[PDB]
C-alpha cells in the first residue's frame, strides 16, 4: 500500500483486529478512511494521531466502547459516524468544541440514555442524528447549536418537545417519528426555514394552526394518528402538494373541497 | 448464535423446557422475544432479567399459571400477550403501573373472573382485550384510561354497560359481541370519535335513535336479533355505505328509499 | 323443486301455460319470482295468494290481459313489472293504495291511453315508468 501515494479514500470491510500500521503510514495524503469491522473490536493505539488531513471519519461496527481521545488532535474533522458501539454516555463531546468544522454527528443505534449539557458548546453543528436510541428528554442546551439544519430524534422515548426548539433558526428538516407526543408546542413554528416534518406514527390528537407560518413546507407526515378530520390550516402552506400531504386517505377526504381543488391544479 | 450480533427479533416454537442461556446472552441487543411452547412448561430461571432492551415479550402457551415477577424489571415493555396460561386473577398488574408505554394487554381465553381496580392507574392504555373470559362486572376505574381506542369485551357474562362508558373520549371502535345486552345506555354516545360498533348476535330488542349522532360510523353489527324494523336515524350517518351497514336485508328494507339511494350514490 | 328449501330467486323462460303448483308450494321462502312466458298466456289460478314473502314480482310477456286481483293481498310488494300485456286501462291501481312499500311501477310497451286519477293515492311512489305508451 506504500506505493499508492495519491489515494484519497480507503474503505475496508474485512473483520480487522487492528488498524494496519501501513494505512497510517500512507495517511499522509488520505482524506477519508472507513472501517466496517462488523462488530469485531478494533484497536487504534496511537497511530490515528498522524491523520491531520482527515476531514471525515467513519469507524463502523468496530465495538469501540470508548470515544478515542486521539480524535481531539484531529482539528480538521467535519463528520463523525459511530454506528454500533453500544454507547450509553457520550460525555467526551465536551472536548469536541475545538473541532471548529464539525457539522454532522452520527450516533444512531446505540444505548444512549440522555444528552449531556455541554452539547451547547458545539455551536457549529448543522446536522445531528441521535435517532434509534434510548433518550428520554431533550436538554435545552442542545438549542445553543443555532446552526442546526437537520435533527433526527425518531425512535427515542420523548414525550414532549421543549419550547427552546424555537432557537434553531437554521432548521430545515426534522424527524421525531415514533414517539408518543400528543401535541406539538407552538414554539416549534419559530423554525421558519422548515421544509419537511416527518412526525408520522405518533399519537397526535391535533395539528396546530401555526403550520400556516411554514412558508417553505412541502412535505409533512401525520399518518398513524387517531384523527377524525384534518385542520384546514395545512392549506395555508403555499408550496404544499397532494403528494407532499402524507396522510391517510379517509382523513384527506375530510378536507374542504376547495383545498382538494387547489391540490388538483398544483400537481399537474 | 453469538455471532449473529444484529438480531433484533427472535421467535421460537420448539417445545422448550427452559429459556436458553444463549438467548439471554444475546439479549444485549434483542428487542422482541416470542416463545410459543404449546402447553409445555417453560422454566425461566431469572436469566430473563438480563434483557434490558426488550420492548415486547410474549410467553405463549407455556402453562405458567401465574405472571412471574421478573417481568417488572423490564421497564421498556410496551405489549404483553399471555395466551393460554389458565389465569384467574391478575392483581399483579399493579406493578405494571411503572411501564409507561404499556398500550396493549392481550389476556384472551383464560379463566379471569374480575378486573382488578388498579387498572385505572394504567392511564396510557390504548388497547385492552379481555374477551373470551369469565368476567362478571366492569369496574368504573377502567374508564380513567381516557386514551383507549380499542376495547373488546365480547363473550363474557356482561348484562349491561355502565354510564361511565361516556368517559372514553378517545374511543373509536368497540366490540361487545355475543353478550345478552338488551339496550344501550345513552352515555355510550358521549364517545364522539366512534367509527365502528360491533353489537351483532346479541338479544337487542331495540336500537336507540341516538345512533344518528355517530357522524363517523362506517360499520355496525346488528345481525342475529329479533327486530321487526330499523330506526330511520341510521340514515343520518354521513360516512356510512350500503356495504358498511351490516344488517339483515329484510330489516334493511325498512329504511326510507331516499337513504338507500344515497347509499347507492355513496358506493360508486 | 320441493327439496331446494333455501331458494330466494327463481326465473323461468319456458313458454309456460300455467304457473307450476310446485313453485307456489316452494313459495314459503322464495323472495322474487320472474316468469318470461314470451307472450304465451299464463294462468295464475289463485295459488299466487301464498307468496306473502314476495317483495318484487315480474310477470313478463305473459299475455295476462288483466291485473290479477290476487296482487292486492301481497302487502309486502315493492316493485311490479308488466312488460307486454297490451294494457289499455289500469284502473285497478285504485286498490294498490294498500301496498305501502310500492315505489316502482313498470308498465312500458302497452296501449295505455290515459292515466287514471286515483294514482294520487299511491303516495309512496318513487319510480314510475309509463314510457312507450299511448298517453
Amino acid at each position: 500500500l506504500r506505493e499508492l501515494k495519491r489515494l484519497k479514500v480507503l474503505r475496508l470491510k474485512s473483520n480487522l483486529s487492528k488498524l494496519p500500521q501501513v494505512v497510517t503510514d500512507v495517511g499522509v495524503h488520505l482524506q477519508k478512511l472507513s472501517i466496517n469491522n462488523e462488530g469485531t473490536k478494533l484497536i487504534v493505539l496511537n497511530s490515528l494521531k498522524k491523520m491531520a488531513n482527515l476531514t471525515e471519519l467513519e469507524l463502523i461496527r468496530c465495538d469501540l466502547e470508548r470515544i478515542p481521545h486521539s480524535i481531539f488532535s484531529l482539528h480538521n474533522l467535519q463528520e463523525i459516524d459511530l454506528k454500533d458501539n453500544n454507547l450509553k454516555t457520550i460525555e467526551e463531546i465536551i472536548s469536541f468544541q475545538h473541532l471548529h468544522r464539525l457539522t454532522c454527528l452520527k450516533l444512531w443505534y446505540n444505548h444512549i440514555a440522555y444528552i449531556p449539557i455541554q452539547i451547547g458548546n458545539l455551536t457549529n453543528l448543522e446536522r445531528l442524528y441521535l435517532n434509534r436510541n434510548k433518550i428520554e428528554k431533550i436538554p435545552t442546551q442542545l438549542f445553543y447549536c443555532r446552526k442546526l439544519r437537520y435533527l433526527d430524534l425518531s425512535h427515542n422515548n420523548l414525550t414532549f418537545l421543549p419550547a427552546d426548539i424555537g432557537l434553531l433558526q437554521n432548521l430545515q428538516n426534522l424527524a421525531i417519528t415514533a414517539n408518543r407526543i400528543e401535541t406539538l408546542p407552538p414554539e416549534l413554528f419559530q423554525c421558519r426555514k422548515l421544509r419537511a416534518l416527518h412526525l408520522g406514527n405518533n399519537v397526535l390528537q391535533s395539528l396546530p394552526s401555526r403550520v400556516g407560518e411554514l412558508t417553505n413546507l412541502t412535505q409533512i407526515e401525520l399518518r398513524g394518528n387517531r384523527l377524525e378530520c384534518l385542520p384546514v390550516e395545512l392549506g395555508e402552506c403555499p408550496l404544499l402538494k397532494r403528494s407532499g400531504l402524507v396522510v391517510e386517505e379517509d382523513l384527506f377526504n375530510t378536507l374542504p373541497p376547495e383545498v382538494k381543488e387547489r391540490l388538483w391544479r398544483a400537481d399537474k
